[PDB]
């Protein structure tokens, strides 16, 4: 995936099977900068277009941190327009993200603030290592989360916990994210990478046309309310059923085989 | 309840107080039929229409499946009008029992999957058996849920674990659900039909034209925002204020005694 | 703060560093009246207005409850016209405090139900000790929660939990209520208040000017979708960055020393 | 249809081939009354269950008043119970009037203003003979309109000329309204109750079911977003075609005839 | 354009300067077909790939009709399936034509009626000639308007007009429509073709990257409220701004010469 | 209003009764320049805070300028800084005049385009001289309506008229806005500034407390669907009645005399 285009070396991205393995390799914390957003969105862009690609993982190089945020470099002081054109750089790297057609799921390796817990935000699924650590500290700073942080961190957790560590900037540990609901599942160290894996490659195993379509259901709820999405659902049921691909899949659960798509 | 209406023998409904026990009956996994998805929406508007129930329970007959969920018969490839007109009849059906006057408990005894999740979704509160198992595994195949569970899953549990259930296929035993928010509460087996009937006595105990009137005002944020109801909340309650019932249930609570009512 | 006006006598109101306390003072259950939501909005108005605080504690006098609720004397029978008026004072002080510039966190030293768990849900942060139980009872007597409680319980805890508090009227430990995501945090019994000041003492530690703006942004879900909002999130942020306040606190950080504003 | 059912003597209906006429009679000035409102909310039920009657028409007693909108005898002061619950009445009886399933006609016959303007927004259509002078004049007496008068202006007419009205309490001739789409067509005097009952007869030429189901979907976009109704849209369009009534209207223009539906 | 193209020999696209000319050519009411519709989303498509292209213009072929809609043999009895299939046919091209970036101009030179008057709203600006009729005639054979007509026509000319065309099947002249707001202009007989490709020319006149994003926002309130979308109109606004086509028309108007762009 | 204020040169308050007149005073364009817009915003506050004024009225200084729109050197080239700030100023600004309490009348005294035109469009009602041509052509410059043009121009017209001027640059006499609805009013050359302050004596008339608390309802639509708002106008509408005010204008048309109020 993406072997050919511009993309920053910062981002290195493995294919494996129908997974496409994204890592962000920015020394020593992996901060994000203008760079690698503008890979990520176009990196997005590409995949969406391969037909190939089921799943995609994303992780952070080295052991001790997944994501530091935002690099300093872009909010350094004396220029105004900078951080407006930054603003707009998160919101179209992760929301392209987040629209990815595919699965999601992001490896925290380490520990996730600021930018660094946005984009994970951004993934449909979010596996962590116990010693993570994960919070949004640009309150202290006094700058917002403007990477989607403040609609998305209520949205997993509810209101309350996602005040406490914007408003209070308090930062939890992996298993009090999972309990809250922020992560869905907690792994030994170092395990984050291969269990993301595995369960990605457990998404090639369902229908590609099917996950793609479905998968816009489940985030409708945020563009609008949930009770207006239900005539769509069945009429996206019944575009499923004009497919080649649909049939194969009734039809193996009948014969007790798995099922085969093209 | 229900007592003479061309009603499906696949569905049983016996009445104890004020509540009215539904029970699939569809050997041997119960799983949902058109006749099935017919009934229980007329034995909804029934229900509405009677004044002397105010609870309603469903669970799957027999200790192995609360639903299997759509029965493969119903969606046989590979007529296309077949299938846009059954997902029709899930949303009206789930719909209705979503929309019942009185609160709808849905008693996990068996496995329920697909289909059947989505109908247990649709009761407002759920109490399972600790070895039963829930998941929709209709992206395997190719199928969305189209019975809600798009919208209804991700509301009840959040985003994440709604996403790695349906787009992994990832099924979940009875503690994730409960910790997941999925389940309200967790029974020993073949214990939730008892726990189901005894819960649903206590809420005869409340005002019966009072439940009817609150449950909406709890589901409607999924047709809009909950601050635009705000005033619709006062108004309601005025509205429940201007009856004889109103004025019993407070009297009950200053003389210190258990309110009675029609 | 709000030592210069006429301020009801059951609200007493101390002023620790950054943090204003609230407390119920009326015997012997902490029963809101009239006069004291009278007073809770106009305290909230003056709060804002005064920038030398950062944050808000509520607490109920003495050790057995928080608070009980709306007072009966406020709903005797038969009379609808002030039904229909306490009601809308609720309303009016609810939201005051919901929407206060500052943090607001709740201490829960006793039990917390109908109007005085409407008034927690307010609250922007829950700590609560053991002991203490939470439920909506006016279902039971007929009353609807009219303190916005039918929205503001299933937005914290989901429906179904929210359902069985009120249409069941089944009240909460604080364990579950940790569990369901009812409150953040559990604490030892007395030490939710002393707890509740020191949390309240990090909300100092942010820089004022981003803790008012950003507490709106991630209430907008309840207005309006999430998603509608993120383009106000960047906008708000380049708002931040236009400041003298700003620039001090991410300059901070990169010399690594404590955030100094005004 | 309202044949033989306990109805106030103010309000007659008259039954002219498949639609249902309404006349209000107040003397002298034809306004409404709590038993107007009361018999109007009723009626609209009944003549909802009744399925001979397609389309409604509503005109006021004598020449002169079409309705004289709130009678001075609910708002005598100065009781505050009288005054809300009699704004409930109005919003339940236009609503009702607003979701007559059938076509509602209102025939300016004579002068409409306050409560009768709102009446008349209440209809589908609106007929005026020349003469007829309509405005809001509630403001003056420091009322706003509580039948919704404050929504149903600004949506047919625009804010300029709804503010205009409301605000500056300017009356409009027949001709002024019908310039700003507040009146759809506009009559000689006298000939509005014959063009409002001839337009009429018109309607029941439309399928019955048809005609039930499509009002709905024109008046969404009060409810919500016009997009968010296209899938439904399609849905319920799919829902005509099962039925016996649809394959007839769609045969008969094939062969040129008339459609024959029950 | 679109010559290169497997287009149906039915819709015929001649290129002028940046404006592209469609035109129906159907036999004898130009009615649109199955053929006709996926080529007309397939046609737009390919229209906003290319950047040549700033117009487009639909006119229906011949004098005597604009687009008589949907022709029975796609509507034919008895079958079910074609009906859900064709509604869905129209949304999609209906709405492809509705998002076409590019600003559409409808010349309407004969009779439009059912899916030709939903095709002509899908339209941004719709001229006529003097002779059109047109009108929703769905409704007398039974069956609603399954192009986005129940929505479209209400919000260009109001509900009261919208429903006695669709309710009360009511055809209406050139000159009606231009004072309803149906029809922007009103032409000479077999002016339309040509005043629409004037008008289309001078659409060139205003900056091409300017025109495609505006254009969305104008129709932002279809899918939410006005209000929520301000903040992004300056966030576009600024995007706008980094680039240099935007340099040039300010450059333009400050020396007083045209402006120049790609 | 403003008797002992800091603001511009630029824009001249003269207070006449209840209605505080606010000039535009910018040679020789009238152009909206950074000092008038914080002005604007402040202004609209004071007003609002004073209890002596009840309409508002915009006019440009001269004869042949109500506004020349944005002044040519706040959107001078190319600092990206300059106009994400100057966008939010408008925006600010426009909302503050739009947000006013009390009735705001645009007197069109010369040619409005551009900001002009937005600002137009904030007033409540427009009063345009028979000379004054009104259009927004920064399209044509490659610049976006920044002042919520593009949502502010298709509610009052519709889209398809708001599309031409904007996207297609195309600007309109006040016969041709009359005609279309963007002004309620034509008066012939100078009279706009009497009219206005005449039409705004009238609102004087009206009780003050109803005017402020009546106007947001009516807009209530921009921010939300319309049938949202209908229980919240019957608590407005019983909110007024608890106050001294409401009683005398009921009492007034009674007695058939004019009504006075503070």
């Amino acid at each position: 995936k993406a072997s050919s285009f511009d993309d920053t070396h910062k981002l290195t991205v493995e294919k494996h099977g129908h997974t496409a393995l994204i890592t962000i390799n920015h020394p020593p914390a992996n901060t994000w900068d203008r760079d690698s957003l503008i890979g990520l969105r176009q990196l997005i862009e590409h995949l969406n277009r391969d037909d190939d690609i089921y799943a995609l993982v994303v992780t952070g190089q080295g052991p001790k941190f997944f994501s530091a945020g935002a690099d300093l470099n872009m909010f350094a002081d004396g220029d105004k327009a900078r951080a407006r054109e930054m603003a707009r750089r998160f919101g179209e790297a992760f929301e392209a993200l987040r629209d990815f057609r595919g699965v999601s799921i992001a490896a925290i390796n380490g520990y996730a603030m600021g930018g660094g817990l946005e984009c994970a935000l951004a993934c449909d699924i979010r596996i962590a290592e116990r010693q993570a650590q994960m919070a949004l500290p640009e309150a202290a700073v006094g700058l917002l989360p403007c990477a989607g942080g403040t609609q998305a961190l209520p949205w997993l957790v509810g209101e309350g916990w996602a005040k406490r560590m914007i408003l209070c900037n308090e930062r939890v540990d992996a298993e009090t994210a999972l309990r809250i609901g922020l992560v869905e599942q907690v792994v030994d160290s170092g395990e984050a990478r291969g269990a993301a894996l595995l369960l990605a490659a457990k998404v090639a195993r369902q229908s590609p046309v099917a996950i793609r379509t479905i998968k816009p259901l489940i985030q409708g709820a945020r563009e609008r309310a949930p009770n207006t999405w239900l005539p769509e659902e069945r009429e996206r049921f019944v575009d499923l059923f004009d497919a080649q691909d649909t049939r194969e899949g009734v039809n193996a659960f009948l014969e007790k085989r798995d099922p085969k798509w093209r």
